């Protein structure tokens, strides 16, 4: 089988991939943005989800992976800090994704709607989950619900090949 990326404009929390990842906060509370959507799905999944910035933890609702992603507050984090915490939380993204054993993911963009600090982030945080992405098998979903930033995550992807 030939991993994909392929991008969706709907609601995250409406995917039909075999796990999620939230765009959390450190805390695992719930927030505006993907949050709502997750934990008004599965709330349950906020049990011990608290876990750093630049950290993911997984936790199961039954046989259903959430991955909480911690991607950095650009408001908080310097531009040179919060490149790093981003890099980092896509890459512990790859890592539950691969120890999960799950043959699709549904993932947003870290850092670029609450924690973008009011800055364009897109092809920022898709370098990145590219960058972490790359190595894995899994099928991978990008859920958006800007129209302009469908067509641009679309090119980004179809450009690499
Ligand atoms: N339901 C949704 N489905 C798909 N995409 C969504 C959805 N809600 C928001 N988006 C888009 O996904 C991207 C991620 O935005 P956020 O969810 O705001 O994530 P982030 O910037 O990482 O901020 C994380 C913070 O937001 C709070 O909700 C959460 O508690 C955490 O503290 C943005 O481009 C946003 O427009």
């Amino acid at each position: 089988h030939a991993p994909s990326y392929r991008v969706k404009r709907m609601d995250i929390a409406k995917n039909d991939e075999e796990c999620v990842v939230n765009a959390a906060n450190p805390r695992g509370l719930p927030g505006d943005g993907v949050c709502k959507a997750v934990y008004k799905k599965w709330p349950e999944s906020f049990k011990n989800s608290a876990t750093p910035v630049g950290t993911a933890k997984t936790v199961m609702c039954g046989t259903y992976p959430v991955i909480h992603a911690v991607g950095p507050n650009f408001s908080n984090y310097s531009e040179s800090e919060g490149d790093r915490e981003l890099a980092a939380a896509y890459r512990e993204v790859a890592k539950e994704v691969t120890r999960l054993g799950v043959n699709s993911v549904a993932i947003p963009l870290l850092s670029t709607g609450v924690y973008s600090g009011g800055k364009d982030r897109l092809t920022q945080s898709l370098n990145h989950l590219f960058t972490a992405m790359d190595s894995t098998d899994a099928d991978v979903v990008i859920y958006c619900r800007d129209k302009e930033w469908e067509k641009k995550i679309s090119e980004a992807i179809q450009m690499r090949t």
